[PDB]
């Protein structure tokens, strides 16, 4: 057991899908995994392990924000033998050509957090996903006939940002989705020696104020899950 | 009625106690409140409203880290009429004279987060509690025969810090407890014109690695909750 | 003796009142202290030691700005056994409801100085007063029929700031008064393990230069000094 | 003509290979392009246009450092219709498993430059290559039977860095090569709306002090050129 | 009148000598100026105006630290028509070949203050003296048989710096003297379109507290004042 | 004998003039030196050594930007015994009274580069020229009947800045010319214990868009070179 996960080595697969919402983790386990078993509920942060097409897979929530997901991803990597983390999240769009439910793949993640500056002597660490995992997700999406854009996410510390003008800057620099975790997970993967990828579903448009409901995010973002799971199978080859 | 809280105005009291762990919110409601009812379960972040000695009180988890708790506190203040937030948590000590089970009140909170610099034009915002709430808590503790230390907390972005050296710095500058939320909550309170206070119990000593019993640790945790609840009654005057 | 104070251990009380204007020290000594003796004259920064209602008190100016007051407060603490510093001075207000002649107590002090970032590994140190000293001053003021406001000061490096927009930011975040010392004194207090408090009287509104008649200014100055001195007696407990 | 390029729209292909060394650009044109014509020599920064397997291609030096290459890439994008920039550079390795002449592909680029902070409101911009271009280079290398690692480069402002310890940090974070341009080119591509990729040949090992000669870098780094050119043909499909 | 100087336009010469120690102003006026009249006494910061060899000169102390001297120099320039400020003071040396009683002239001033970053959009402003004033002082010293060193001062915010390692960095980069004002005065001069120079006499080695006899210190002080005054006459040209 | 300079000790004079453009180095050697011979051609960065009025002098391009010129100047100083670097370049003016063809001497150089912060523990290093070289250049200009302005340059990382507002800031703080190298060269000189000076001719006015003739512009450029060469002869004394 670790301070935030009451489980033992072997309870998790070597690949873990991670939504921010533990209820989404529950939905994923019930809907996509066979013979799923709950392996953690410390702090209500539900985690499960089962199989997808014979392949051992885990899914567990990581909570909201870089500091929360940094705890869970670290513990999984250092104490549970986890080799790959695939965040399956939601995000808000700033670009005009992006619609609700669009799937975006974060090859990189910008951020206004200080965590990577703390790691990297106050320089610019380019928080990037593992290339093979990106390519696996792209290929899986194509086989599924699901459109997906690959590019930069922005990982915000403040969902309610006092700096509205920063969204103009994100838009200028082609940011595909604003979420709150990717850059931190990528920093953890590099620090602790594992691999990670974030895929998000657009659940809000920051300009139009169109948005999906909480229930929709919890139980209807199926495209990104299929992409994530099928991408794992590709990586195994 | 917000993306993270499925409740309506009136469902929350004008004061909310907030532990990090939603399971601990349920614990507090069951233990200390009469007629508590669940008012939120989005993302598993349980919230409850009941009464303490006839006074309407809410309790709801805030999740781990500044970004998580910043979402919930903002929404409570702007959308649910909440006037006071009291974070009730655990912290780690760095000072030799601060002991396991000491109760510490964060009149201020240092941080390595960038959120207040973003708010405050890259200058130093002193993230502080509301003075009247601090002295209500000090007085409630005194009435319960519990001494509480008042001073600075440090709100960390990284529970697993790569910078081992920062703990010596915290010790040098007299930090009473290390946690992950206070400076963010204080920043939200200032930004949105509300009042906040963080009280913590020392659950670990980053130095001594001291030991207590579960019974004693749980007693002190309950004492902290009683301090928080009684402090509200004093403020109501 | 120290580089800026020609005195020996014992020449200063364990509590020192510090105005910015060095001319105020002799005034305070003659008007409020009994049996005062001169204990410093280096650079014209006159210091005196006497008693107030039997209690040993010293008074000496600190000069304008963080670097000046940081020198005197450090030397007093490390070489003269001083345990408490009370800065007594003026501030300018940015809040429309904060009035000329209001007494404000800096529980915290924001700043645009780099001194605390230098101390605190470039993170956010919450520069705070000693809580008991704050409460003592609040209680002393109340007994004199004065309602003091407690909250954040802003300690500016530039009295003539080229950033006009910062005053609006200060206002938004509830800053009670703008002065030039508190954050520095609070930083020294934390660095060297002592206790400090800044009390200010509002002498100006930053944006509209209405002023106070000299007679009203002297009356309010005397009130502030009485609050400071009586607060010490309450602290002796 | 632009301030640093004496040519007109149409003189450059829509894809430009860019080594730092204009003499390497000359070598590339002579060795790999047919019917090459010199289209610029302002400041000795030689640029050429010819064909590779029937495909119009340009090659031009960009000079050393982010500020130098930022000028040339900008002008090409805004005034010469250039759509893709492929930097074909040299770099120094910090990882033990990396050898002289190894080819590395920079999907991302870390940096100690301030240029991206200036663009991105002092936040962390993840300076990333275009994904399709990365994938094209990976596929071309595989078809050529040439090994290539994909990951982060570090773009240094100081070839002679006074901070030797930063190399330990780069090594910890898996940096594949230290060069001086990638992060700046990626910033320009995003700012001015084009696509870019940096491929480098390891020409020095920062730990072992093994290094190739100036002449070798000028006229013998053929693997990376073949990869770059063949990757273009893949992208055209 | 201005907030810190009770005088009117014309009361000050267009050139003002400023010692840090306010007691030095009266000394300079009595010892070096003819027909001196008192022109300020606010906060005990005595100012005088007289003539030196027929030329109008004023002298007034500036207090310790950037924030203090920034107030006086700003008011003198904007409200009293002052064109040149010469700070005359002491510094501590870090270079082994810089000796006690050496005269040093700050052509530039490094700093750990944030004031110039606040002015200069967080970039590096090179805080510099007026070149002609520097050369005038060099020439005036030469005519008095004194060889002055010209180079960088370092203007510290903290006389008692917790960063001991910074003195070695200062030494490495050739800093001639450590004081507390020059960078601030130079910043004000640039902001308000005037000219400034800091001249210092070495009174200490930072690392080994050997000192100068009071008689030697007064002799060297007089030499510095004579250099300053004669430099003005050379500047009149 | 270095990766960027194929020459041996003795091939360079102890003073090197450096324009940005290697073709301009060749121009200077042909125009002003006797018996000039090429001593470097690596990366096309032409360098030459010849005599001026019997005095051995070298001239070599430094490329555009701080990172490029930092490589060449460091190597000249540490590997080729060079004692003095004189950058001879062009700059853009922001001040209305600074005119096309004015000669400006950079006694200091501001910058938006991070290189000096990296050197100087993240504080403000005032990047300055060698005082004696500045006054040699001023005197040489006077002897040629050319008035030269001495003050601050601004060394930009981005020739194409996204921050249009910085030019107003440069103007406000009195910057004489905008170029791309001086602060980097001055930082190198300080780091490695050598001496440097940047002289520029105003070739563009970022405001007026003034016009001159090519003949007149080229005359002034040659005057600047003569100032540089004659300044060396004065320093030799
Ligand atoms: N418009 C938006 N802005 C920032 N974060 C999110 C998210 C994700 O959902 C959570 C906040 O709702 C958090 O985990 C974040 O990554 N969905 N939509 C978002
Ligand atoms: N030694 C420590 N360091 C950082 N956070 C905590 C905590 C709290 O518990 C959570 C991390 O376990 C987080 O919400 C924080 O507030 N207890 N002890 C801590
Ligand atoms: N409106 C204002 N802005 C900045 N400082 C002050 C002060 C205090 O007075 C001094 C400036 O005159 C300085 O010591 C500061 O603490 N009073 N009113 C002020
Ligand atoms: N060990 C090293 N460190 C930094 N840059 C380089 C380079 C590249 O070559 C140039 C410096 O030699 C510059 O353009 C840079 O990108 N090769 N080897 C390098
Ligand atoms: N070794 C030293 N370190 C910092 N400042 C000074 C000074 C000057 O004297 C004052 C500090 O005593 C301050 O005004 C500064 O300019 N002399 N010697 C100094
Ligand atoms: N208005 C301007 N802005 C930036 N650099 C320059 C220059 C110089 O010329 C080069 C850029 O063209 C570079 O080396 C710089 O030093 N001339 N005019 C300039």
């Amino acid at each position: 057991a670790t301070p935030h996960i009451n489980a033992e080595m072997g309870d998790f697969a070597d690949v873990v899908l991670m939504p921010g919402d533990p209820l989404r983790a529950k939905y994923i386990a019930e809907t996509f995994l066979e013979d799923a078993r709950e392996v953690n509920n410390v702090r209500g942060m539900l985690g499960f392990t089962g199989t997808y097409k014979g392949r051992k897979i885990s899914v567990m929530g990581h909570g909201m924000g870089i500091p929360s997901c940094s705890i869970y991803t670290k513990e999984l990597i250092t104490d549970f033998g986890v080799k790959k983390i695939i965040r399956v999240g939601s995000c808000g769009a700033v670009l005009p050509h992006v619609k609700l439910r669009d799937v975006v793949i974060g090859m990189g993640a910008c951020t206004d957090s200080k965590v990577n500056r703390i790691r990297f002597k106050d320089h610019d660490f380019a928080a990037i996903a593992d290339f093979d995992m990106v390519r696996n997700a792209v290929d899986a999406a194509k086989a599924l006939g699901i459109d997906a854009r690959v590019g930069n996410l922005f990982s915000a510390d403040l969902f309610y940002s006092p700096d509205g003008e920063m969204f103009d800057v994100m838009e200028k620099y082609g940011i595909l989705g604003v979420e709150m975790e990717a850059a931190g997970i990528y920093g953890v993967a590099a620090e602790f020696g594992a691999k990670a990828l974030t895929i998000c579903t657009v659940s809000a448009h920051i300009r139009t104020h169109e948005q999906t409901t909480a229930a929709e995010a919890q139980t209807t973002f199926n495209d990104m899950i299929k992409i994530a799971l099928e991408s794992v199978l590709l990586g195994d080859k």
